[PDB]
Formats: structure tokens, sequence, C-alpha cells
């Protein structure tokens, strides 16, 4: 029992310290990825709060090719996609810097923004909607929330990691997170494969 | 450093297993109750996704007495107030059942109906009013939207506590959790005391 939709949240951490800073950060994205891929796992959100990643895509998706070709070979990368709700940009591969073309895994990239203030924005269009009589009031649902959310930021993650060593969640979009199981281990401070499989095998049922 | 306001996500189990059922989900709450008291801690929040316990409110007073009285001997139990914000309803100790009146609880009792369902409640009496032009499009703010939850459903939780194995926060009232600790055991499947004061140190910064 895996996962169908995995979240991961991130932390920038000091560009002093062992594989730190904006590059280490896009680094620990994209050994997120590679283990994501290697688990069958084919979707796949990452957060920071700040949308550090969501600035940097060309570089990210360098990285994501040349992680991928580390653990599958070079002649059989993955095929990846990276996607930006908020902006509704998708990238495929390095289509555009360097059957067989379905998607091994679809990558999200969320920042705050796509939370709270996203929800408030909804509020208000719903309200804008109403006002100029295309809403009726009384069709304002959970359904038509929940779909609405769904388009704008993505589906609920069954399953979400954190790599600090105390939860938090830092902005996540906190709507579709009814069910989502949390994961993080007490003492870490670190993006390290041995987390990231315990954390499966906590949502697998191991002991 | 005890948190001002606590939160407790608590699950109902089966009602044939060992402290099971409406009896075993009242007396972990009432346990929890006599466990945070004895902390100094004045602000409780309890949550089942069902709202069990806002419609066993009755036997609930019932056992936060009992139980207070174990802790604090039957001549010195402090007072406490059971408080259910989606009703606006308010208890005090035994009364209508059975300085010297300062509340030493207050404790919330929360459900999924006032999480999400909550929010699409808040943006149809938002739209409404804007649809009338009592509320102006240009006025729904992050602001508004914070001191209205805040409001209808009540402060954010310094720390929140959850007695189950893998963090799933069921429903919890999404909003107001921005900078909420979490706590629980990765094997944990009961409600005992000892993961409660383990909590608490992790709160505090123990080692």
């Amino acid at each position: 029992k895996i996962p169908k939709r995995l979240a991961a949240i991130l932390e920038v951490k000091p560009v002093g310290d062992v594989g730190g800073g904006v590059t280490g950060l896009l680094n620990d994205a994209s050994e997120i990825v590679a283990w994501t891929v290697s688990a069958g796992i084919k979707h796949l959100m990452l957060y920071d709060y700040d949308g550090i990643l969501q600035r940097n895509v060309p570089e990210l998706r360098m990285e994501i090719h040349s992680n991928l070709a580390k653990y599958f070979g070079p002649a059989h990368v993955p095929n990846y996609a990276v996607k930006i709700p908020h902006s509704n940009k998708i990238f495929y591969n390095l289509d555009g810097i360097e059957e067989k073309d379905k998607i091994a895994i679809e990558i999200s990239l969320l920042s705050n923004r796509d939370g709270r203030e996203t929800i408030v924005d909804l509020t208000k269009t719903m309200a804008e909607l109403a006002a100029v009589n295309e809403l009726s009031v009384s069709d304002i649902t959970m359904d038509l929330v929940d779909s609405e959310l769904k388009q704008l930021v993505g589906p609920e993650p069954d399953l979400l990691l954190y790599f600090g060593p105390s939860l938090d969640l830092q902005g996540f979009p906190p709507w579709h997170i009814r069910l989502t199981e949390f994961y993080w281990e007490k003492d870490n401070n670190e993006v390290i494969y041995s987390v990231f499989i315990r954390g499966l095998r906590q949502y697998a049922g191991c002991k």
C-alpha cells in the first residue's frame, strides 16, 4: 500500500551548511523526486513557504533530470512534468532547455500564496459572482469550494513528509488535507532517504 | 514554558473494544481535562470528527467532575466551563444537573462541522452581504476572514495532541493552526498520560 499522491514540505537552510542554500533546496527536491519515482508514486507536491522552487524552475528541471539519471541510468530517465498551478504552467522533461511519452511523475510546486491567500481570493470571487447575480448564495456548497480549490491548487495528498525536527505546516494549503497522514521524525533536520523510507513504511502499515 | 491553548484530537474506538465506544471517548476526554488542569493550562479544545462529545454533554460534564475529584479531592474540584462554539452554548460546572467562582479551565468541543463546512458558511454569509451591498468585495480580506473564523470557531491552539499512530487532522478546523505545534507517537494507539506528558515536555524543549 503506497500513497497515490505524495507531498513534501521543504525548508531552505543556511548556504554555509553542507548542502544548504537555494542550490541545496533544489538538490533536496530532486532527491525526493527520484525517491518518489523509484517507489512507483506518480504524483508529488513540493512545497516551500516563500516559493523558491517556483522561482527556480529551469535549474530545478535540470537537477531533476541529473538525479534521475543517477538512479535510472542516463539512457532511461523517466519522463516527468513540473507544474505551477497558480500560473497554469507545465514543463515536460528538458523541453525548451536542452507511448514512450507517458509521464512517469507529475510534480506540482506550491508556496504560501497557494494556501490561505488563495482561499480568501476564492471567497472574494464567489461574493463578486453573487453580487452580479451569476451565483446563488445557496449554490455556494462544499462541493463547489472543493472542486474550485482542487482545480486552483491540486488534489489532496495521501501522505505528507516533513524533514525538520518539529512539524511546521508553514502555510501548506490547508483545505485538501482532510485525511492526509503526516510523517516526521523528532530528531531529524535533513532531507535524507532513510526518513523518506520510514515514512512510506509507516504509511504502508509496517512496525 | 506550557502552551496557553491546548488542543487534542480524539478518535472513537469500536464499541466492543476495551475502553471503546462513547463511554471510552468520554473517559478519555475527562482524563485529558484533568491532566490539562493539573499542568496549569486554562484553555482546552477537544475535537472528534462526528461531534460525539457535543451529543453527550451531560455525561461528559459528570465525568469531568468525577475525574477532577479523583485528582484534586472531592472538596477542591476546580471550576470548569464546557463551551460549544457551533451552537454558542456554554455550561458551568454541574449547574443544571446537581474569586471562588473563577474558571480554572474552559473546554471547547469541536467537530468536523466547525472546520471546512464553517468556512463554507462564512463564504455564504459574506456573499449574501456583498449581494445586497452591505459588504464591499474590497473588504473581504485576510484580516476579515481571520477575525470571523476566530470568532466563529476559536483562537489558534499552541499545541495539538494526537493519540493515534499516524497524525491525521481528520477535519480539525484548518484555518487557525498556522503556528500550532503537533505531537503524537508513532507506536501509540491509546489516550494515556505518558504520551500527554511527553508532548508537553517536547513543547517546552526538554531533553
